[PDB]
């Protein structure tokens, strides 16, 4: 399992516009287009990220592009921000992971604002991350994908993610 079918699974893919659990316009991967409740601003913003008069749908590979530059976003996001870099440089390879899926899904300014529970993943203490993780609207609003990442820190492993 590698962040790309991690993500993959938690944001699933749509080929034409829809609203996010927010209900954000949003598209692909997890795309984002705008928080402005305009479809037609969504439109405008999807031809921009495509480069072509799209009129509300892409294609398979589209969306792949966008992930994929989503993804690097993240990482590079990650590793620019203060607070987030000592973590994410602390972690093994698959708690990284977890790191990640959250900025995808919340944005580093979101994240960096989980003080407590990033210190005591600094400090690798697993089980007391973990509840103050679950301490979150995030947690509240999104509980089935929260409960994923959560376990991912927790143990180390990708079991959360085996079998779907
Ligand atoms: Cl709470
Ligand atoms: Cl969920």
């Amino acid at each position: 399992m590698n962040i790309f079918e991690m993500l993959r699974i938690d944001e699933g893919l749509r080929l034409k516009i829809y609203k996010d659990t927010e209900g954000y316009y949003t598209i692909g991967i997890g795309h984002l287009l705008t928080k402005s409740p305009s479809l037609n601003a969504a439109k405008s913003e999807l031809d921009k990220a495509i480069g072509r008069n799209c009129n509300g749908v892409i294609t398979k590979d589209e969306a792949e592009k966008l992930f994929n530059q989503d993804v690097d976003a993240a990482v590079r996001g990650i590793l620019r921000n203060a607070k987030l870099k000592p973590v994410y440089d602390s972690l093994d390879a698959v708690r990284q992971c977890a790191l990640i899926n959250m900025v995808f899904q919340m944005g580093e300014t979101g994240v960096a604002g989980f003080t407590n529970s990033l210190r005591m993943l600094q400090q690798k203490r697993w089980d007391e991350a973990a509840v103050n993780l679950a301490k979150s609207r995030w947690y509240n609003q999104t509980p089935n994908r929260a409960k994923r990442v959560i376990t991912t820190f927790r143990t180390g492993t990708w079991d959360a993610y085996k079998n779907l």
